[PDB]
């Protein structure tokens, strides 16, 4: 029993994390086989990030003016490219830790564990999601970048997300492994700012379905609605619409407890025109929506990794 | 900026999970040195469960009884003792990954990371808090018993808690690495209630300052109060009451923000009588007291572990 925001373990993803220093410019890097990911921004100064143009500050950087530190040992570098907003530092050793892995790019509404480090050493690992402005709810201080996002399904990590930036706002900004920004930001210190940070609705059910799993009822009520009926009341209260994909997704969560997902979105919608009346769900008092259905699925069932 | 309920990095732990199985029972072990450390209810049927003789039951188990599997390697027993409510399962070849280690006792209100596993395998990473009535709110099914919770200072791992049991009500307890239950729970299936779920006032300050680095201020007042004072409203919300100790560890928040611990109590005082009117703190609509002060000064300024 019990349903808790539960990270991915984090020891495949710690094994690959290294200091990268340029200049006086210090952050995280990604080392897997004999390449290391990292921003491009390395290679700026405070300065440089007002208006920086990467290619000709690259111009001026050698191999040897990349200084990457495995913990306590020296990576020789041999090769260095530019791919979109990050780095692809070639070294001369493969990293023995390297696991299994995949680069993917994920949609909004989907969730991953993030490992924060400083100076290329582990701080913390905490649970995140893409959100549907393109932002990421963080934590993450200076020398922070570098940092990753990850999912794994087994024995192997799925890397999803390099932290880049924060915006004025205190939200957070970042590229898949291939160096493209999530949504439209940049790698510029720039008047950059978000735009509406909708609920992912179909996350939320999810949520409500775990709720009942796990004894937490009182919510559930004697009607039913509609698609297009409950869509409605969602754009009032900023929540995504949801689509009769989203309802197959939650197919086998309404198997298990019996509850028809359209009987628990009309549930969702008197939460929504009624509040919670200062009641509280899974020991929360608003809707968590940082929950996919494979996520609940997981947690509810006892799922393992290599 | 941003702060998360975040857990220790996991690796560490990782590789001293194990799965013990005896006879038809299989839960989680953990694997220090050559000692492998599990719940002592291994030994027992579900039928045992309602009213075990420990000392009784183990007569009948030898070493070659207890199947111990590291991932994939089996692990030769070659000794074995109870001490109060674990076994200690003696192999014959110490754990090449074992890191540096303690065994601790925590204090209600002490927070920790829990690395939910079932098999022997890593299943999750989170954050709980030893709550006043000496349970935790947690997340484990069956065959999660053996599931430990740390910290980590640097590069030493302090074990504090070993999960055996869920109580009627949904909540968790658990034991020390030497055996001892926090509270006053024990090994059987028996009409156990857990005592009032008082909330950790301490804890709840801090996050109130760690709100305030990061641009929620909203709840800041123009009040301030006294101990005593403060005390008669946290006692009618069911609140710990708030020591003077408490406002020593809270010193280093109040000198980096400058508020004065008794003006913050002051702020808690009005949200506990006139609520928060819908409003949010730190992505919370109610207030957080599973940080500790300790948690927040770790997590606003960025400090790692070897
Ligand atoms: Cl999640
Ligand atoms: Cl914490």
């Amino acid at each position: 029993s019990g349903f808790r925001k539960m990270a991915f373990p984090s020891g495949k993803v710690e094994g690959c994390m290294v200091q990268v220093t340029c200049g006086t410019t210090t952050l995280n890097g990604l080392w897997l086989d004999d390449v290391v990911y990292c921003p491009r921004h390395v290679i700026c100064t405070s300065e440089d990030m007002l208006n920086p143009n990467y290619e000709d500050l690259l111009i001026r950087k050698s191999n040897h003016n990349f200084l990457v530190q495995a913990g306590l040992v020296q990576l020789r570098v041999i090769g260095h490219s530019m791919q979109n907003c990050v780095l692809k530092l070639k070294v001369d050793t493969a990293n023995p830790k390297t696991p299994k892995y995949k680069f993917v790019r994920i949609q909004p509404g989907q969730t991953f564990s993030v490992l924060a480090c400083y100076n290329g050493s582990p701080s913390g690992v905490y649970q995140c999601a893409m959100r549907p402005n393109f932002t990421i709810k963080g934590s993450f201080l200076n020398g922070s970048c570098g940092s990753v996002g990850f999912n794994i399904d087994y024995d192997c990590v799925s890397f999803c997300y390099m932290h880049h930036m924060e915006l004025p706002t205190g939200v957070h900004a970042g590229t898949d492994l291939e160096g493209n920004f999530y949504g439209p930001f940049v790698d510029r210190q720039t008047a950059q700012a978000a735009g509406t940070d909708t609920t992912i609705t179909v996350n939320v059910l999810a949520w409500l379905y775990a709720a009942v799993i796990n004894g937490d009822r009182w919510f559930l009520n004697r009607f039913t609605t509609t698609l297009n009926d409950f869509n409605l009341v969602a754009m009032k209260y900023n929540y995504e619409p949801l689509t009769q994909d989203h309802v197959d997704i939650l197919g086998p969560l309404s198997a298990q407890t019996g509850i028809a997902v359209l009987d628990m979105c009309a549930s969702l919608k008197e939460l929504l025109q009624n509040g919670m009346n200062g009641r509280t769900i899974l020991g929360s008092a608003l809707l968590e929506d940082e929950f996919t259905p494979f996520d609940v699925v997981r947690q509810c069932s006892g799922v393992t990794f290599q």
